């Protein structure tokens, strides 16, 4: 009988119903492995693979967020990937996601889903204000002036910026970072030793979010105006196609995010990684085998195509059948896969999560005018480099 391997996600709705039949096909087109595919849920996840390694029942797969791949590596042994799936699928792979799964020279995740911050901004509005509805901004200094008009002419926020850390920080530390990279700034040092964004370039970045507070046009602890049809605009992610593209709240737009005359494109990537942990040679290349079938060209497009998610590919990113499917079917989801060739990774530190909230603590206090632009990030450097150092 089959190789049995265990597979732990936390799809739910379209996501898992695509996600079993993917799994059906694979049990059905082979005797050598049979994969068993379990839900956990997300806020259980990380407690979950805790116990497990306690107890010694931890699965052979699990799919987890970006970010959980370090802490998970903590948790139990995961195997290397490399010399297990096939070497031109994992170049095909974006470089920034097996740049991140790489953690003490192994390949011990690999990305199989992504997402990216793109631009999101309400037709009708811009064109209330008297802006071309089919001509989003650009960059930085188009943002500020559109979402000027819009706040003048219509008493509504131009740009929300998600301002309020909460209980993670990841909304202001991830939409930041966007503006970060595009500035050329650096979070964290190439090591993860030390924070790297208390330069000329994170100063940019932070002065771009104090200028918008200041003059009105993206309000301090005011996300989600632009969601409920009151904001003309918002960074969102690729996910929010496919939710609105269904039952639009009013007509949307999508673009590349807005980057600054002086910087470069940029935005952040998320979506699931796979994660193998270490069992027999034989019982990981079953494991592995199952995600070498899931990261073929054909899956990989089949999957995107049905959850919405972004191909983790390169090739189907850049593929005429993909890119022309998306233009017949998704056509607001284009800006978010072209982005895919401009998309960072955040740090691939297991202090990450304590890193994000030290962080987004500090800025915070600039964005609610308790601060100076140099006071917070200088504030933020301590915090992150006490997190980084002291681990
Ligand atoms: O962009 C606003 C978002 O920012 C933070 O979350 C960052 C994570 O965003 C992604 O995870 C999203 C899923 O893809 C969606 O399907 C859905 O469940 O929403 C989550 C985020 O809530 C990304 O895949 C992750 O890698 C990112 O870390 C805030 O913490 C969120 O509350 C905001 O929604």
């Amino acid at each position: 009988g089959p190789v049995e391997v265990t597979v732990w996600h936390y799809w739910d709705g379209t996501n898992a119903d695509a996600f079993d039949a993917m799994v059906d096909t694979y049990n059905a087109s082979q005797s050598d492995v049979r994969i068993s595919a379990s839900n956990v849920p997300n806020s259980d996840f990380l407690t979950k693979l805790r116990a497990s390694a306690t107890s010694d029942t931890l699965p052979d797969i699990a799919i987890g967020d970006l970010v959980w791949v370090p802490q998970i590596a903590d948790i139990g042994t995961l195997a290397d990937l490399n010399g297990r799936i096939p070497d031109d699928t994992l170049t095909d792979v974006n470089d920034a996601l097996t740049s991140f799964g790489t953690i003490d020279g192994k390949q011990v995740s690999v990305p199989v889903s992504a997402n990216n911050l793109g631009y999101m901004y309400n037709k009708t509005l811009f064109a209330e204000a008297g802006l071309d509805p089919e001509n989003p901004p650009t960059t930085w200094d188009e943002l500020k002036a559109a979402g000027q008009t819009i706040l003048d002419e219509t008493g509504k926020p131009g740009y929300d910026l998600y301002t309020q850390a909460g209980d993670s920080g990841e909304g202001l530390t991830w939409n930041f970072q966007v503006n970060l990279w595009q500035a050329g700034g650096d979070f964290l040092t190439a090591d993860n030793s030390a924070a790297a964004f208390n330069t000329p370039e994170g100063a940019e970045a932070l002065q771009y979010w104090v200028d918008l507070i200041d003059s009105g046009v993206s309000p301090y602890a005011k996300w989600g105006e632009f969601e409920k049809g009151q904001g003309g605009s918002a960074q969102e992610g690729s996910w929010m196609v496919g939710i609105w593209a269904a039952d639009p709240p009013f007509e949307f737009g999508t673009a590349q995010v807005p980057y600054p005359s002086d910087g470069e494109p940029a935005t952040n990537l998320g979506g699931e990684q796979a994660m193998v942990f270490e069992n027999s040679d034989a019982e990981d290349d079953a494991a592995a085998d199952f995600l070498s079938w899931f990261l073929e060209p054909d899956q990989v497009t089949e999957w995107s195509k049905e959850t919405g998610m972004l191909p983790v590919l390169d090739s189907v990113a850049t593929g005429s059948a993909y890119l022309e499917w998306v233009e017949s079917t998704e056509p607001r989801l284009l800006p978010y896969v072209e982005q895919m060739a401009d998309a960072h990774a955040r740090p691939n530190t297991a202090l990450y999560p304590t890193v994000s909230l030290a962080f987004a603590q500090e800025i915070e206090k600039a964005l609610a005018g308790e601060a100076s632009v140099d006071d917070a990030l200088d504030a933020a450097e301590q915090a992150v480099n006490a997190v980084l150092k002291n681990g």
